[PDB]
């Protein structure tokens, strides 16, 4: 683990510069592509791309889990629903399958820790049925943490070797807007208050209970901030842990990754806590309509691109947003050359 | 005109909900897919559209033409390349192109008042060689304007026969953010300072000057910000008037119309002055890097999807946002439902 947080390498600068220059030749007033072009000479630091922006096959992993805190009453949405659309991903009726197919990408659905019998078509790496309840002690052991994100960052890089060059991440599992603001409360230093939110669909009544639940959490459990793995391990969850290793799995491996929502944020922000190296191979999606998205981008430093008001989780911003990598990559490599005004 | 303006239809209320009950029903949590869900509504309302969120062919509409207030000093770029560009439209190597091709959209150039001799390839509706100088005068006749928004009205229309279900707006003119700014100061009300901006990289330095040839438009001519058509041949250009053109042809026939940026915005705030039933079928795409870009889209109501600092306009942020139209749709039918939680 700490081999493979040694060996994620640098974005190569070299690539990047000629990437500049080659855009700045292109038909159109310098800069007139905005936020596109950086895009595109971000992914041309990326090594696993081979020095140029490019997207082979796209895929969307999505890691579902239960949680314990359920029991707190912090959501609205029985267990089983985790179980459920588990299923659901499989025959492609969910959201994140929709947008993902309109994308080109392919869904990998990760069960790390369901509360239910496994799920045929499902990819096996469960951990435990749901994990421990935050709100009166730890989510899991270090030990499981850290065994998951070895496990996780594996099966992703590997994927990288049957040609997928861009990765998204997304989750399932009622009642993990919970864990995930505790994390986001604990990581930026903001009060409970100020990043709990309605998660799917809690009744505006129901808020503060959930604002206490996550006050016990990190009370009972006192993770240490600096510790990325210490925190998720305590207050976080196996689908949270996951998705960190997804990141860290696709920096080693040299590509990018598209964050989601507020799920994802809260993972981004313990993965850049672990390796800070992760941090230029992640690339924001959309602007969820959770209470806490601002203070968790503003943590990361990161401004997405898109403005939807979405809040379904599943990875389904992640897919929205593929187009736009892909656009980046069309725009460098197809357009006419100013020399050639 | 009249007759044209006055047959455009109101959305179709019993199909958006119709629409929204169905939306309601999709395997995910209420209004989880936020910005997703009221766009498809909104396309639903749309009578070209047959009841249903669907996108059949798209086509991207540039509008091409000189502006005589480029001998003012207030554009970088050479009067010619407004005539290189549109040759270049033809070849598809232009930034909207490749945006258009990456979206399956087509790209229809149409030289409005390009100030060169004919292009090959393009559409020819010219009014003249560039419009007049509104810094000393009218851009054009109150006549020539009303001609071309009804040429470029029925052009538009015409390609609904032909299976075209989406449309997108874009220009070329060197020079044009000028007027544009002039239209947006006089629609909304504001200073010229606060909505003059640097165009296709204008130095800072020669922003006074632009400020300035604002200003004097508008003292000149005295346009009537109750008058659409007042205000577009006084202060506005061939361009902005075939754009406007554009989006008054998709809603004559019942079909949406994506704005692009800065000059599309100026566009809009004229079509919806002349007939605010257009409205309906506006759809923003972008944020526009533009200045006076926010009082723009204040004045329009309309919050734009993406935020790329894109600054190029052809109709480029236009082609960006097809997707999300076509995601919208994808979400809405390929979706399973709760019935089937
Ligand atoms: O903390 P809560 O309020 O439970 O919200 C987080 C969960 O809701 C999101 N979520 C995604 N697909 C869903 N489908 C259903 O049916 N419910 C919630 C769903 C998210 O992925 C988590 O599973
Ligand atoms: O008012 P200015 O500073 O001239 O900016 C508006 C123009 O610049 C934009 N624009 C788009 N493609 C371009 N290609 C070149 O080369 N220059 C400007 C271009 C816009 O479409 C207008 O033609
Ligand atoms: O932002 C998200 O991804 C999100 C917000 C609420 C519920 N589920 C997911
Ligand atoms: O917003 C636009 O479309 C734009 C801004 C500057 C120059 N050309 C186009």
């Amino acid at each position: 683990l700490h081999a493979l947080l040694r060996d994620i390498p640098a974005p190569d600068a070299e690539a990047m510069a000629r990437t500049q220059q080659h855009i700045d030749g292109l038909l159109k007033p310098p800069g007139s592509l905005g936020r596109l072009e950086t895009l595109a000479v971000q992914l041309a630091g990326m090594p696993g791309l081979n020095g140029t922006p490019q997207v082979g096959e796209k895929a969307v992993l999505v890691m579902c889990a239960d949680h314990g805190v359920w029991d707190e009453g912090v959501a609205v949405s029985p267990k089983i629903v985790t179980a459920i659309q588990a299923a659901n991903m499989t025959r492609g009726t969910t959201g994140v399958c929709v947008l993902a197919a309109q994308a080109g990408a392919k869904v990998h659905v990760i069960d790390v820790g369901i509360d239910a019998e496994p799920i045929p078509g499902v990819v096996n790496m469960r951990v435990a049925r749901g994990c421990g309840n935050i709100a009166v002690g730890p989510a899991m052991s270090r030990l499981q943490a850290e065994a998951l994100l070895l496990e996780v960052s594996r099966y992703t890089c590997d994927l990288a070797q049957r040609g997928v060059t861009l990765f998204g991440v997304g989750e399932l599992g009622m009642a993990n807007t919970t864990p995930a603001a505790a994390m986001v409360s604990v990581f930026t230093g903001s009060d409970a208050k100020e990043v709990v939110g309605i998660g799917a669909n809690l009744p505006p009544s129901r808020i503060d209970n959930k604002v206490d639940v996550v006050r016990r959490a990190i009370a009972i459990n006192q993770p240490n901030p600096r510790d990325g793995i210490d925190v998720l391990s305590k207050v976080g969850g196996f689908d949270l842990v996951g998705m960190t290793g997804v990141m860290l799995g696709a920096a080693r491996c040299g590509l990018p990754v598209l964050l989601d929502g507020f799920l994802s944020y809260s993972a981004a922000l313990a993965a850049c806590q672990i390796a800070p190296a992760v941090r230029p191979y992640l690339i924001p999606s959309h602007f969820s309509a959770e209470k806490g998205a601002r203070i968790a981008l503003a943590h990361l430093s990161m401004e997405p691109y898109l403005h939807m008001a979405m809040r379904l989780g599943e990875g389904s911003g992640a897919a929205l947003a593929m187009p736009i990598v892909e656009a980046a990559c069309a725009m460098f490599h197809n357009m006419g050359e100013l020399a050639a005004i």
